[PDB]
């Protein structure tokens, strides 16, 4: 509350070590369902079904032009990427299957780096 805080924790290297995932994430052989926004025109039913589409090139540009502020909200961006992937996509599909695979990957490294 006023003037009563919890020991400062170092944010410093919170933006780099976010990079690092996601340059792991770009480069997973299963990332390339996600590596740019899906295409709206030539894919029926994505515009109006998926509110909010999210993408790892989306993710990339905002985190490197400041519009992350904290690191909770690079994480939702990720997780939404999955989300919609859950979504449109059967579970038994390729893209399915890639969607779980690489939030799992994320997850991992999310706990491993931050918990």
């Amino acid at each position: 509350s006023m003037s009563v805080k919890k020991p400062k924790r170092d944010d410093s290297k919170d933006l780099a070590l976010c990079s690092m995932i996601l340059t792991e994430m770009e480069t997973h052989e299963d990332a390339w369902p996600f590596l740019l926004p899906v295409n709206l025109k030539l894919v029926p039913g994505y515009k109006k079904v998926i509110k909010k589409p999210m993408d790892f090139s989306t993710i990339r540009e905002k985190l490197s032009s400041g519009q992350y502020p904290n690191l909770e909200t690079f994480a939702l961006d990720v997780r939404l990427v999955f989300d919609n992937c859950e979504t449109f996509n059967e579970d038994d599909s390729d893209i399915g299957r890639a969607g779980h695979n690489m939030r799992k990957y994320f997850e991992k490294k999310w706990t491993d780096t931050f918990k």
